[PDB]
DNA sequence: GCCG
DNA sequence: CAGTACG
DNA sequence: CGGCCGCTACTG
């Protein structure tokens, strides 16, 4: 499509993103999207600038990439990019950590390992660190998805659990994978994570815990490790969430995502006066100057993924539409 | 970075 | 709270 | 000028 140009941005953008520089990355982010699903390759300047998710500052950018062949932006990068990355791929690790870690003096794995003071979390990323980095073909994704749902149905029957995330939106690899648990009667699902994760954890179906907080009878998520029996078997992220049942609709659309689909579908509801979230869609919603959800609206009746769609006057998306 |  | 994480 | 998703959910 146009990928002579947008491989050299992911560069500059994945190395503004490790550097912390948030909303640049971002805009580069929705760049390098606009080019890739634009139909025919770029030529003109005014060619870019038309196009949506891209203005001038990027364009002239764009010019290089064609008649220079290269982007002499990309010869100034910081030699601390590369590690910054290298070090950020620990799950637990952010810009922030990288950076510091850095400042320290590391620069490799190997320093991390033995000099670097880790977090729990961490500590689990870095003995991971492969795996985490690699997806797993979607039928594994199914083995999980049934192992977690198996052990459920166990205690309760009537729980209902649906793999989301990439899975659902039918990709052919999974990063991850995304259970949402939820009951149809709206109770019965309450302090389950207990009964749930301790059954896994007898078969050895858990590895590590990420986030799981059990001492609360509220826990909505469990961030973890998991690995299948046999041999062959790589360890993978499994990410589990228990709702209600009322917020089943816009739970579901959450973990379907992607996650560039929910922040526009988000900013989209915004624009509208309404608010969408994980657990609800709203309208009439109090925000300040800053758009900050001061003023609670009104919860809406969202019973299926289409009603979100409807009342945002939005039609309809299959999972498989919303891979952005 | 882009957009209103 | 700041950091990092989920889609 | 200033928002860019969520009054998102844990961790320490
Ligand atoms: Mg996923
Ligand atoms: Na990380
Ligand atoms: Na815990």
């Amino acid at each position: 499509h146009n990928l002579h140009i947008t491989e050299k941005l992911e560069v500059l953008a994945k190395a503004y993103s490790v550097q912390g520089d948030k909303w640049r990355a971002l805009g580069y982010a929705k760049a390098i999207n606009a080019l890739k699903s634009f139909h025919k390759p770029v030529t003109s300047y005014q060619e870019a600038c038309s196009i949506p998710g891209i203005g001038k500052r990027m364009a002239e950018k764009i010019i290089e990439i064609l008649e220079s062949g290269h982007l002499r932006k990309l010869d100034h990068i910081s030699e601390s990019v590369p590690v910054l990355e290298l070090f950020s791929n620990i799950w637990g690790a952010g810009t922030k950590t990288a950076q510091m870690w850095y400042q320290q003096g590391f620069r490799s794995l190997e320093d991390i390992r033995s000099q670097a003071s880790l977090t729990t979390q961490q500590a689990i990323g870095l003995k991971h660190y492969s795996d985490f980095l690699e997806r797993m073909p979607r039928e594994e994704a199914t083995e999980i998805e049934q192992t977690v749902q198996k052990a459920a149905q166990a205690f309760n029957s009537g729980l209902l659990c649906v793999a989301c995330g990439s899975y659902r939106r039918g990709k052919a690899t999974c990063g991850d994978v995304d259970v949402l648990i939820t009951h149809p009667d709206g109770r019965s699902h309450r302090g389950i994570f207990s009964r749930l994760l301790d059954s896994l954890r007898q078969e050895g179906f858990l590895t590590d815990d990420l986030v799981s907080q059990e001492e609360n009878g509220q826990q909505q998520k469990y961030l973890g490790v998991c690995r299948l029996p046999g041999p062959g078997r790589r360890h993978r992220r499994l990410d589990i969430i228990v709702v209600p049942y009322s917020e089943f609709a816009c739970a579901l659309l959450y973990f379907t995502g992607s996650a560039h689909f929910n922040r526009s579908m988000r900013a989209l509801a915004k624009t509208k006066g309404m608010s969408l979230s994980e657990h609800a869609l709203s309208t009439a919603v109090v925000r300040n100057t800053h758009g900050c959800k001061v003023g609670p609206g009104r919860v809406l009746p969202t019973p299926t993924e289409k009603d979100v769609f409807r009342l945002l006057g939005l039609p309809y998306r299959e999972p498989a539409e919303r891979d952005w």
